[PDB]
């Protein structure tokens, strides 16, 4: 599923991220928009032989598990292909408990190249929440 900017501002909202572990609505918002298109289905393999998953690209070396990405954990305790459902659930359980891992946001490196210290208000401008 393709998130429309207000629609997945407001899915995140219910799901309660807006200011989770301080981080306002639309630092999540901006960090999806860099990571994923808001495409649900996005995938992404790295370097290292792990993927990347979901609209917040969330990695097999730690966060989920995919059985192809050797020596990695499964933080989440999820498949990885959980993280690809049009509904953001998983995504959000988990990237809760990626924010809280020591270094915030900053754990995406595109919320920190793209979305830090911009003005990420603008992304849920005129949206209805
Ligand atoms: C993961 N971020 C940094 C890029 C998203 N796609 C292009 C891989
Ligand atoms: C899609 N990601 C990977 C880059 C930026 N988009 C939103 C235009
Ligand atoms: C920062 N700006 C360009 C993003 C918000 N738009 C897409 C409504
Ligand atoms: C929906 N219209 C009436 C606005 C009310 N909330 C969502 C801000
Ligand atoms: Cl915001
Ligand atoms: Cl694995
Ligand atoms: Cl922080
Ligand atoms: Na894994």
């Amino acid at each position: 599923k393709v998130f429309g900017r207000c629609e997945l501002a407001a899915a995140m909202k219910r799901h309660g991220l807006d200011n989770y572990r301080g981080y306002s609505l639309g630092n999540w918002v901006c960090a999806a928009k860099f990571e994923s298109n808001f495409n649900t289905q996005a995938t992404n393999r790295n370097t290292d032989g792990s993927t990347d998953y979901g609209i917040l690209q969330i990695n097999s070396r730690w966060w989920c598990n995919d059985g192809r990405t050797p020596g990695s954990r499964n933080l989440c305790n999820i498949p990885c292909s959980a993280l690809l459902s049009s509904d953001i659930t998983a995504s959000v359980n988990c990237a809760k408990k990626i924010v809280s891992d020591g270094n915030g946001m900053n754990a995406w490196v595109a919320w920190r190249n793209r979305c830090k210290g911009t003005d990420v208000q603008a992304w849920i401008r005129g949206c209805r929440l």
